[PDB]
């Protein structure tokens, strides 16, 4: 199910048997080039300059402990202590067999985990930008993986939905009686008396006052009225029962800042209560006052995030928390996980990890605006990626939109803007570019989606015998074959990766190879036929296996399918 798994614990034992230390790294990676393998260990060099031998020398000593028969073909020794191993077709055939009869494709469903995953996380009243755009692909993705391992996925829409900001806000809205327009013009007329009953209406809405609150809510629902709306776009799963806001946190944050002091924090620097942390010294080896609660009273996005993780772990019960946030609020998670642990709120058990990502950027490297500049609105990118699919789309036309085409450029349109982030690596700045993404040459989600088609078109436009077909035998001879097979086998493997590093494209690089190697397997080696049946149903099988995987890969980064 997991060939890396299995072949590195084996390596490991090997290794301990030969002097290794129990926490020794085998370090099995996929093979790079053909001609290495399937799967080769990294790791002996290290061990063998503390063992006081050769790599080679040791290596050899760990092939004999090593146990492979039944999986590998052959596995032989390379250059300065590597160990190169080809699986053996038998092997291949076997799990390939076993994995089509799965409806899940033999992958494992794993000791179950509360994991929630804090992502999208836009602000009431501004527009929603590419930051919590990338946040929300790359954050769902991660989602809709861990839900196919099985995980209770407990999705955390974090939103802003709280702050002085509102004061003005909420002002703004009562005279009154394009969200960036509302907050501009009632940032002029605060500035342009407006300020006093604004900062006034800060205060009556820290304070209970249901008109207020109910002017809070209806500002919040009209922002979040048009995200899922964004959402729904997008076909992320985020609903608005996920929508777990800055403001849930408000009543436990005295409740915090109260216990911190119990301890744990100062009410040093101005008045207000600052946390000092020795691990964040200033150069002059100033620690750092981070402050919770304001002179002011009022209490900060650090507070804020305090909580929200105190509560996920002993209300949510969490086992492990993702952060799908900007790469530049990085000390600012650190901080705020720094104080939660030194409280105890969660033990180290429960990782707590920030997923970072970088910026999204124009052509070249201004910060990404929209057709017809504004302030990025992402209805107007989802609007353009279609028009663009459309007319894309239109060549090799025939069928009606209704559901044929419209979907189709639908599929294109918003996989092309998804995929074109899922495929690069969330902590690198992604430079934005219409052509590359809606091409059909390259790792693209139009090109995966042609792919996904001609393997299905290949399989059934062809014969079936479900019941049959599932008592071919599937035999592994070509080379090209046991290349296919092999891959086809490394997808748990793949989501193993990407559910544990939260890297998408992981997966995006997998269903990549996996089409070009199906092509290459379309080509030089025939589909129908040479054993009359024998053959034939065997590469049927494996176009049938790959169908099923592109498809299932693509359902986890949550980019959807055609036929045509
Ligand atoms: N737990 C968190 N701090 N989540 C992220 C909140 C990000 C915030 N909504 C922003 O627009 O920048």
């Amino acid at each position: 199910m997991n060939i890396q798994a299995l072949l590195s614990e084996k390596v490991r034992q090997a290794m301990i048997a030969a002097g290794a230390p129990a926490d020794c790294e085998p370090q099995v990676r996929q093979s790079a080039k053909v001609q290495f393998g399937d799967y080769q260990a990294n790791g002996m060099m290290a061990v063998a300059k503390k063992l006081g031998m050769a790599p080679r020398q040791l290596a050899e000593q760990v092939l004999t402990h090593l146990d492979l028969n039944g999986i590998a073909s052959k596995v032989e020794i390379a250059g300065p202590g590597f160990i190169n191993i080809f699986l053996d077709p038998a092997f291949l055939a076997e799990h390939v067999q076993q994995a089509l009869a799965s409806d899940r494709l033999g992958v494992a469903t794993p000791e179950k985990q509360t994991i929630v995953v804090d992502y999208s996380a836009p602000n009431v009243a501004k527009e929603m930008h590419v930051g919590h755009l990338r946040s929300t692909i790359i954050g769902d993705a991660a989602v809709r993986t861990l839900e196919f391992l099985g995980h209770k996925v407990i999705r955390a829409n974090h939103v802003g939905d709280w702050g002085t900001q509102f004061g003005m806000l909420i002002a703004w809205l009562e005279k009154q009686q394009d969200l960036e327009g509302f907050y501009r013009d009632a940032k002029k007329h605060y500035d342009e008396e407006f300020a006093e009953r604004a900062r006034n209406y800060v205060v009556k809405l820290q304070s209970g006052d249901e008109y207020f609150r109910e002017m809070w809510r209806k500002l919040v629902d009209i922002t979040m009225t048009q995200n899922q709306i964004t959402y729904d776009r997008l076909n992320v799963t985020l609903t608005r029962d996920d929508v777990m806001g800055e403001s849930l946190y408000n009543p436990m944050l005295p409740g915090i800042v109260a216990d911190l002091k119990a301890k744990g924090l100062a009410v040093e620097s101005e008045g207000a209560t600052v946390v000092f942390l020795d691990e964040f010294k200033n150069k002059e080896g100033e620690p750092m006052g981070v402050i919770i609660q304001k002179k002011d009273g009022g209490y900060l996005y650090t507070t804020t995030d305090i909580a929200c993780a105190k509560y996920r772990y002993e209300t949510l019960h969490a086992d492990r928390v993702l952060y799908y946030i900007d790469s530049r609020q990085h000390q600012h998670l650190m901080q705020a996980w720094a104080i939660v642990r030194k409280a105890g709120y969660v033990p180290e058990s429960v990782p707590l990890e920030h997923h970072m990502f970088g910026m999204m950027l124009g052509k070249d490297g201004k910060p990404f605006k929209t057709r017809a500049g504004g302030t990025v609105k992402l209805a107007d990118l989802l609007d353009e990626a279609l028009e663009r699919a459309r007319r894309l789309v239109a060549e090799k036309n025939p069928d009606m939109p209704a559901d044929e085409l419209e979907k189709l450029a639908n599929a294109v349109g918003i996989g092309a803007v998804k995929y074109a982030d899922l495929s690069k690596n969330r902590t690198t700045d992604y430079i934005f570019d219409w052509d590359n993404m809606l091409a059909f040459e390259g790792n693209t989600a139009p090109y995966m989606q042609y792919a996904y088609t001609r393997v299905l078109s290949v399989f059934r436009k062809a014969e079936i015998d479900e019941e049959q077909l599932a008592a071919a035998p599937v035999i592994i001879r070509e080379d090209r074959e046991a290349q296919l097979a092999a891959r086809l086998l490394q997808f748990e493997e793949t989501l193993t990766v990407v559910a544990r590093e939260g890297t998408p494209h992981v997966m995006c690089a997998y269903l990549y190879d996996l089409a070009g190697l199906f092509s290459g397997f379309y080509e030089h080696c025939p589909i129908l036929s040479a054993e009359n049946e024998e053959v034939r149903n065997s590469r049927l099988k494996l176009a049938q296996l790959t169908a099923k995987t592109l498809k299932l890969g693509l359902d986890t980064l949550g980019i959807e399918t055609v036929e045509r």
